[PDB]
């Protein structure tokens, strides 16, 4: 009754009023390609790590089933596609988002949403938490804190899906494009530091053609940091 | 992302652009109680006896499944469940449905929706296919057809689901109830032709404590049909 008009992501929807965790659910079911499963609330809604996302009633909370038939070198991209579907959604409702590496979509620097991409087998689970009219944790936003008005939650799950059915279908075919849509609208030339074992500060100058966020420390040493079990903050 | 604030039915709701059928999907998965399948349109739907249900885009076709707390003796009271969650909806959207005993809904003699309810021990399957923007087969309508106007889909189905959701909820409080609201909405009083291993006409009276339909022949003979498979004609 949904009336989708989508190719893959979106063929099957599975709705919950209520789950732990959409993403944990998508790994240990069988769903086919596609298949997006979203929820009211989740109660155990988690980020990258051990990290708790906040997930009450009001937000986007979904997980979309994917499989690419594409190089085992091109999945890392796979969280990009989240971030820039959530990007040209919000662009859709006048609200203008930049990625912050590798998986954050802040307003102004408040974060908005988060994409998490993991596996079971050779799934492949793509989990994006977006706050719309949900009360959010101090420091973040909302659609709805940005426009000062209630947004129709449908119409961005609608939205959303849309777009990121366009940019997946894409990537299967032209997996570098991805990337050059993260370039155009993600936080670059400002300072950062990599936090951790080893830890450094420079300016973010870019990603490269595997996604890797390339630091030019002080020195003038070129550090690549891969995306993963990272922390980074802007300084 | 739908908010439905529903007890059991619609806990969870899992949609398909495309199905062979609802009732099916249902019946041979492993799904909770309260799950609703629903899905755009059906290639391989049905009605009993596998007779052909034409489920194109624009009709709302969907299965619940339930696991009632009752009796046996009151499970066979479910398909009412379905009819008269369909008679309020329509009321609800202005649209006079009356039911044609024991799982049709007629307006102005004209089928705009039919019930369908499969079991198999602690699982039983109701399914509801409602006529909305769709185009009908001869013999039917629909709601767009009855309105003169279309009817928003998402809206059909919020209502339908709200209004089976509280009537299940009662039937497992008070089975009987059910029997008072088929009897102030089905179609009595006029002749009707019942077949089945033969066939009989007479005055279709009421409908008992057991839900059967209560006929008076002419010679003033009374008749109890039990719904098994025998089908009702108005003349
Ligand atoms: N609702 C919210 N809005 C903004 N920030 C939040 C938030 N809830 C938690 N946070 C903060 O953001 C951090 C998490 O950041 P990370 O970069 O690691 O992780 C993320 O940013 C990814 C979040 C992915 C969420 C979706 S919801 C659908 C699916 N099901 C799941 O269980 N997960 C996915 C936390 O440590 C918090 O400090
Ligand atoms: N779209 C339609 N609208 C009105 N009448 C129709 C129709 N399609 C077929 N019919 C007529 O209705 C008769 C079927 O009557 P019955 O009394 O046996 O059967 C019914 O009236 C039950 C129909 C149940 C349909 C739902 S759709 C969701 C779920 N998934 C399924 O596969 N089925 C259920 C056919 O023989 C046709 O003459």
């Amino acid at each position: 009754m949904l009336g989708l008009k989508t190719s893959i992501i979106g063929r099957r929807v599975i709705y919950f009023q209520e789950i732990t965790s959409t993403n944990e659910f998508a790994k240990t079911s069988y769903l086919e390609e596609g298949t997006v499963i979203v929820a009211d609330k989740q109660t155990m809604g988690h980020g990258r790590l051990n990290a708790k996302w906040e997930s009450p009633e009001g937000g986007l909370w979904l997980s979309i089933v994917l499989s690419p038939k594409v190089p085992q070198k091109d999945l890392p991209k796979i969280v990009f596609l989240g971030a820039v579907g959530v990007v040209e959604t919000l662009k859709e409702f006048s609200i203008d988002g930049r990625i912050k590496w590798p998986n954050d979509v802040l307003v102004n620097y408040k974060k908005i949403a988060g994409v998490l991409v993991e596996g079971k087998g050779d799934k492949i689970v793509l989990g994006i938490g977006l706050n719309v009219n949900n009360k959010v944790p101090n420091g973040a936003t909302s659609m709805k804190l940005e426009l000062g008005s209630e947004v129709p939650l449908l119409s961005v799950f609608r939205s959303l899906i849309t777009n990121l059915d366009r940019l997946y279908l894409n990537f299967l075919k032209n997996p570098m494009d991805i990337l050059n849509l993260v370039r155009d609208n993600m936080i670059l030339g400002v300072r950062v530091k990599i936090l951790g074992d080893g830890s450094f500060e420079g300016i973010a100058e870019d990603i490269d053609d595997f996604g890797r966020l390339i630091i030019r420390l002080d020195s003038g040493e070129v550090k690549k940091v891969i995306y993963g079990d990272v922390s980074l903050r802007f300084l």
